[PDB]
């Protein structure tokens, strides 16, 4: 039944459990309330005979995501490289264009320069931002007033390199470039390791998945806690005016504790009614950090027909109409159950959600067909999907995004405690915020904060550096001499003394 | 005790009660749950001996706000004109500049053109937007991707007319021009009756207040319901999968009903846990409609010293440092308790809130001093303030604002019902959304929707036009011939660029 504990953790997510774990290891009586009838939250592994196991939520891990990898291993969970042996393909206006490498290739000289200048510039601006304190950047104020679009259109002279920029935004933040803050975005990418890493599959965060499903990490870490993790128990009230903190749920349950760690998305923090009304700053901020929109879709075929054309599941579709933006081969390691994973992002997310499951499915197939070639794409065996906009206790999926003007006003708070209530959740991470590893950073960070508050941990050993995973080495990023110096579209015209004319 | 009712209304605000009222008048067993220990919500009249009565929240009403005026009167509440007999003043870079009229005057020719072009253009674009469906406008998609700043900087050539535009945004939406959607804003202003009305005091929505406090409207309409309005009962759960809708609060209470009307701010809708998880669209939208930031501040003096200089309380301060943006004479009708009402908006809101009450107060006085003149401004008798960012069950104050890209994606839902749950709240109004009158539009609209769902009201008589208040006539808006035609800064260059070809082409051929 409902009793008294030392620390009560709201959130059965990775970040939640991570904290719960660490806390138990310090022999602390911690309780963990989860609202869903399951655990893992934004990470969710669906199991049925048609697919065995599938990460319908969080799934990919990579090179610098040491924190998650470590915890993953400790829990006895394996990683498996994502298939990229074949060719990648870019679908632009006309048709499909095979290619190999990080980003697709651009052959128009001007575009090429603009395109390159883009990525390079975004990273240049990024270096100027404090990973742990975006709002502290030099040009911090000027930038946060600018929409990622504004910025993109201010540095892209090629309609090509520009639309591409947009997509990049869609793919990494599940939102439109005009919906988010340039300042924030620049940070998000930087906080992950620059454009290169955040996008690469061969050496990026999309390098590999978990054998058995990323979901397992939460499931596992729950078994180690067992008794101390109440499911279907949505926290709904936190009263911390007394010597003991009160915490009642929606099950009508009641629990008291000495400290609280919130391991749920900032925006969802509002599902809770706080006794001493939270401070303006927080109160105000908790209503400005929206969850992006995405529908993860896996289409299963009886055979990886794309391999027959030296094409790996990966496709980068740039075409208004098309439902999916990017895709990947989600076939199993043992070649079992070939399938293709694709994403429906931002604007498209809501648009396609207006259709019937079947129709949507079709649309997707019809697409994969044209992009690839063989109509073998029109005859799927099974189809699994997940629209995270529906989820009440998640809001959306690739974390929350900061809109224009918010980062530089109420941002300084995300991780700041509100008297005995500490904050976790990947949204408060510093490295890979938004990703699973990001969740861990926080889950633990918050945990240690509370431990320090109990005298068990020094104010120093609260923020701990992670040992580079020897199983997934952090191969440095090769930055070509050309890339480092090739002029920008404007740069080329300033070299060719071209600005004194009427084009 | 917690029983069964026909309709349960979440929200003891004006829009809430309005609905509750209308529903009772149709002999419907309706219940109204309010989270605060009081009623009126964003409208709140503070009472103490030092000020008798003061609207520390919503307060002004005007010419086209017929809905609120009507309900106000019916409840036996009077209105009193806002003082503007004296001179208004604009505080710019240098010092104070007296003036009379709607907007302050701009004397630099170019500025004047740009400045004028501004307002006119905002209204032109507005006319193109469907009051009841912003997202339906022609250039709807192009605009909603553009920040009100983006737009302002794209049509203002004068650093002057531009900074002014910003302020206008701050004052009307309690947010920064770069935080909100140009599309949305343009609508907000249009939905109120264009720039002219939304800002004017002499014939605008700031024409007059309620004698006794706007708060009274809710308080009153509560007495008519009495028993059927539970205070300190924050709704926390809504289960509507059964034949009867379940609704539990935070008091541990439980109520069942046939229909629900949500009369609370969109963003605050999330304080509730819904049984059948709301649809993506709504779910998604409910996390994108933030409440602006403002701190209403009244400073009381023993004498309206500003009247001694032919200055009425009104001041329009344009200067980064200065705490208050705009002010008004908040003295009482009978000259009793002279005082000045000022606002601390957007960025400034949070900044000043970091100070100690006393310090803030000082800063404000020090300002009023310089702006006006006499140091009599440094010796206040009493000071009352309210920072609405603090409020848990309100979020902020001049309603919610739509950020870039949201209106054209999830906007189409604000008023749309989610199975037996209908939506009220001023944020869903069509006329004066954000204002008290706006609240009423909705409160009733939603009410009728539910009545119609009960067969008591036709699908037609659901959206009812309001009879123009004969006590506060809707005087039309005079649009000068000059204003209607004077060229824009670009326009003047386009015209001159041709006066040049004409003068030099005519003369040269001659010699
Ligand atoms: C959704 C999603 C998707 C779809 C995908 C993905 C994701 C997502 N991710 C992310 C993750 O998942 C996250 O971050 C995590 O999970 C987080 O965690 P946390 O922090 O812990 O949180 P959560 O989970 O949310 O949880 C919470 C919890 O709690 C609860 N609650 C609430 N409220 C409440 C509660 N309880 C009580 N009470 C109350 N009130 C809930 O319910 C829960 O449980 C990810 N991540 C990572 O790491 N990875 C991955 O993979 C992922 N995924 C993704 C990504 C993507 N990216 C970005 C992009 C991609 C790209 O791709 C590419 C590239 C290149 C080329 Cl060429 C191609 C392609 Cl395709
Ligand atoms: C805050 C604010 C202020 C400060 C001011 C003002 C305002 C405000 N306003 C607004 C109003 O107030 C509003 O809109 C209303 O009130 C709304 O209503 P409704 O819709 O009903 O809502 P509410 O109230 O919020 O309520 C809700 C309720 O519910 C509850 N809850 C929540 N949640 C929950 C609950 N319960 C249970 N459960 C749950 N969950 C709450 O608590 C509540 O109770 C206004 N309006 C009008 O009409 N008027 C006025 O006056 C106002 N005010 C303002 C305005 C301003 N404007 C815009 C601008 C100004 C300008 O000025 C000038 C001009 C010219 C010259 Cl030369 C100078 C100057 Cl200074």
């Amino acid at each position: 039944a409902g009793h008294m504990f030392d620390v009560v953790v709201i959130g059965g997510g990775i970040s939640g459990l991570a904290a719960a774990k660490l806390l138990s290891e310090y022999k602390i009586n911690v309780l963990v309330l989860e609202a869903r009838d399951r655990v893992g939250g934004r990470t969710y592994t669906v199991r049925n005979e048609h697919v065995k196991w599938v990460d319908v939520g969080g799934a990919y891990v990579g090179p610098t995501q040491n924190r998650i990898l470590r915890l993953s291993k400790e829990l006895g969970i394996e990683t498996y490289k994502v298939n990229v042996n074949e060719r990648l393909v870019q679908y632009v206006k006309g048709k499909t264009y095979p290619f190999r490498g990080a980003f697709p290739p651009v052959w128009n000289p001007l575009a090429y320069l603009d395109y390159n200048n883009l990525w390079r510039t975004m990273d240049e601006m990024g270096k100027e931002i404090p990973v742990d304190a975006p709002w502290q950047a030099r040009h911090a104020q000027e930038w946060d007033k600018m929409t990622m679009k504004d910025l993109i259109d201010k540095i892209c002279w090629t309609k090509t390199a520009r639309e591409f920029a947009y997509l990049f935004v869609n793919i990494n933040v599940t939102s439109e470039p005009h919906e988010v803050s340039a300042l924030w975005f620049l940070w998000y990418v930087r906080q992950c390791g620059g454009t290169a890493r955040i996008f690469s599959v061969t050496n990026g965060g999309q390098e590999r998945k978990f054998v058995g499903g990323s979901g397992q990490v939460s499931e596992q870490i729950m078994g180690l806690l067992g008794d101390k993790v109440k499911l279907s128990s949505p926290v709904t009230y936190i009263d911390q005016t007394d010597d003991n903190i009160i915490v009642e749920t929606l099950n009508h349950e009641h629990y008291e504790c000495k400290y609280v760690i919130s391991a749920i998305p900032p925006i969802l923090t509002a599902k809770i009614h706080f006794k001493p009304e939270l401070p303006p700053e927080r109160n105000q901020l908790i209503q400005r950090l929206p969850m992006g929109a995405v529908i993860k879709c896996m289409v299963y075929y009886k055979e990886a027909f794309w391999k027959k054309k030296d094409y790996c599941g990966c496709m980068i579709i740039e075409d208004e109409e098309a439902p999916i933006a990017i895709t990947l081969d989600d076939t199993k390691p043992d070649g079992s159950l070939p399938a293709i994973m694709g994403f429906i992002l931002a604007r498209k997310a809501d648009r396609l959600a207006k259709l019937h499951k079947d129709i949507r499915k079709r649309k997707i197939c019809e697409l994969y067909a044209k992009v690839l070639g063989s109509q073998e794409a029109l005859y799927p065996v099974h189809y699994e999907e997940k629209n995270w906009c529906e989820e009440q206790y998640s809001g959306g999926c690739y974390t929350a995004y900061f809109p224009p003007g918010i980062m530089t006003q109420y941002g300084r708070v995300i991780r700041q405690p509100v008297g005995r209530i500490y904050f976790a959740g990947t949204e408060t991470a510093t490295q890979w915020s938004g990703y699973m590893e990001g969740a861990v950073e926080a889950g633990e960070r918050a945990a240690r904060e509370v431990l320090n508050a109990l005298g068990k941990v020094a104010k120093k050993d609260i923020w701990v550096e992670e040992p580079e995973s020897k199983d997934v080495p952090a191969i440095e990023i090769t930055h070509t001499f050309l890339e480092r110096n090739l002029p920008s579209v404007p740069g080329l015209l300033k070299i060719t003394g071209v600005s004194t004319s009427v084009a």
